[PDB]
């Protein structure tokens, strides 16, 4: 009934023009994630879906998984999925798009000084007081709405130290981790909650149990923010098939289309019936998750949870 | 119309009793395979599956994919898909199922002191020359009929020398193969026809481009036939849920349930709809495909290959 999306409440608080809000009726969902599909995918090169882990007494359980929308041509920048606190302003350009946007970012990110430079870049214009004042203020109480429940320390944290999710495999009956861990801690908890509910593990950990659901990982944590980038070889195809962009002719892409397949496969596809067409797009995969015994995973309330 | 499975001119030849086939329906399909999916998950740890490949210019194209249906605590001769010819009679316990079935068997394997055994030992039998000879023969002329089809050399042979499928990486850019081809190459051509379409690449060469499917290998090519053992880790993670089984009650497997899942999972199930499922089953990915420039992949007459 209610929108959970920090992006469903953009505003070109210039009074007079509309604004838009694309996000997609999954928003409304309390899956956990913050962001419309729509916002995922424009944002940032993620897709939401679901993983269901299985049994053999007919038990059904499920976690979320993030997928790519970056290709194989694409290097440096365009394999980057989150970019951290460093390098996030370069590679969001964001001198192009609306101001609430820039605020919504600069919120994120922890970059107080952005925000005084917007308010008061805001405050020299007249009709400021009419209403772009009262507009702003409600964009930033939105904002910060949705972030303090992301957040863990907050006011009073209901911080549950039970999933030990480490993006590493360092001495794995321990809490000892690489400086993966020390990168990832670094995010606001926004951040940290899409991130942890984006990447899916490879291990798995319950109990006394291993489980694994992958050979070799997908994505690394870097310096320069999650980037879609597979270790030791090359790039994964993916073949991006239909995705959302801003049509408005600012400027035109060269896309530079690699695949075309000239071919006729008609026949082909009609001779081959059903047969689980299991689609090979690639999703993210990376770390090693550890479950205590005591937790419970039924909480819809979204806890920020720590390792 | 005509069933196109070996295991579908199963007949116990004793004149008295009627015969099995459980051949699911797509064994009349003209798709390549030679085994109804009911005798593939009955006799070997396969699957039949499809797996599409995309582009960005709205174009499809599909080639067959096998899945496992090995668990995790399975160990040594439980991790054999398709034994080698050394070790197969060991691993199919062949003096359990009907006489047909080990005809059959010892002609994939090319055994034919097996087959003059089997015969002579069926000779003496009283009422052999009223129905069973002409029995024994159906049966005998029929799987040579799909023997010989897969078979390259024959009397004229239909092979194309296009598709160089190496199921190792060694120097991409020539014929350089490991002692994997050197074993794949000592099999019937109903095995090399089976393993070819079973097991997809994970690096693909069309003309010039490179393309990927998966980051590291699944199985792997041994002296005891393919054998489903992940490289570098642990086992991964199979439901197995429900296959058929031979229930006649003649000796109960412990199997050892492995997973049971005490807890209650109904509403997180209730609050994900559908985003996209992804299941995580374990399917084969080994080698590497090199297609060239003026080859067709549209031939529904099935064709050997040899590269």
């Amino acid at each position: 009934r209610v929108n959970r999306c920090i992006f469903a409440s953009i505003v070109s608080f210039d009074a007079c023009i509309t604004y838009k809000s694309p996000c997609s009726p999954d928003a409304y969902h309390d899956d956990g994630w913050f962001i419309c599909n729509n916002h995922l995918i424009k944002r940032f090169k993620m897709s939401k879906m679901v993983l269901p882990i299985f049994d053999e007494d007919d038990n059904q359980f499920k976690m979320t998984i993030a997928r790519h929308l970056v290709g194989n041509k694409e290097r440096g920048i365009k394999r980057i999925l989150i970019p951290s606190a460093t390098n996030y302003q370069d590679v969001f350009n964001l001198n192009s798009m609306m101001q609430a946007e820039q605020l919504i970012f600069h919120l994120i990110y922890n970059n107080e000084n952005a925000v005084n430079t917007i308010c008061d870049n805001l405050k020299y214009t007249e009709g400021f007081t009419s209403n772009t004042q009262r507009v702003i203020h409600s964009v930033y109480a939105t904002t910060k709405s949705i972030l303090d429940t992301t957040n863990p320390n907050t006011f009073c944290s209901r911080v549950s130290r039970d999933e030990l999710r480490f993006f590493d495999v360092t001495n794995a009956r321990a809490l000892r981790g690489g400086a993966g861990d020390q990168l990832f801690n670094n995010y606001s908890g926004f951040l940290q909650n899409l991130i942890r509910r984006a990447v899916a593990p490879e291990y798995l950990q319950i109990d006394t149990e291993e489980l694994r659901f992958r050979n070799c990982a997908t994505c690394i944590i870097d310096e320069t923010g999650l980037v879609a980038s597979v270790p030791d070889g090359p790039e994964l195809y993916n073949p991006i098939r239909s995705s959302d962009i801003m049509r408005s002719q600012p400027n035109r892409l060269q896309i530079r289309n690699v695949l075309k397949f000239e071919g006729d496969t008609r026949e082909l596809d009609r001779t081959l019936s059903g047969y689980e067409e299991y689609p090979t797009y690639v999703p993210l995969f990376l770390g090693y998750q550890i479950i205590n015994s005591e937790n419970n995973f039924l909480r819809n309330d979204f806890i920020p949870r720590a390792n």
